[PDB]
Parts: C-alpha cells; structure tokens; sequence
C-alpha cells in the first residue's frame, strides 16, 4: 500500500468534510476529502483505485502541505 500525503497547494489545507470511510473502495475520480485554502476550495478524489486502511486524520482538522492524509490498499493482485 502507499500513504497518501496533501499535495502541492502553496498554503495550508483544512479539511471541510470527509466522503469517505475505512474498508470503502474508491475509484479513479469519485472525490475523497474537500480541503478549503485561502482563496478557494479544492477537492481531492482517490488517486488510486483501493480500499481505505486507515484514516491518519480527521475532519475539520488543520494539515500542512506534506503531512500523510490516509493509506489506501490498492490490492494488487496479491491472492
């Protein structure tokens, strides 16, 4: 699995609301979390299709760019 961390955004990111859940698998492009910045929000959906493992932080709590978010379980085959 691979740990997925706040991207490029060139200030803080707050997390607004969480559509997502642990065990829930996401897909290329449904949205994941919906962070605010100074100027206007983002979204940020799943940037892999897995199924959430663990959830590294909460919502309406403050990260700054580079701070892990969560860690999906893109089971690759594995069997």
């Amino acid at each position: 699995s691979e740990i997925i961390r706040v991207p490029d955004i060139g200030g803080d990111g707050e997390v607004i609301e969480l559509l997502v859940k642990t065990g829930d698998l996401i897909e290329v492009e449904q949205g994941l979390v919906v962070l605010e910045s100074a100027k206007a929000s983002m979204e940020v959906p799943s940037p892999k299709a897995g199924v959430v493992k663990s959830v590294s932080v909460k919502l309406g709590d403050k990260l700054k760019e580079g701070d892990a978010i969560i860690e999906l379980e893109p089971a690759a085959g594995a069997r």
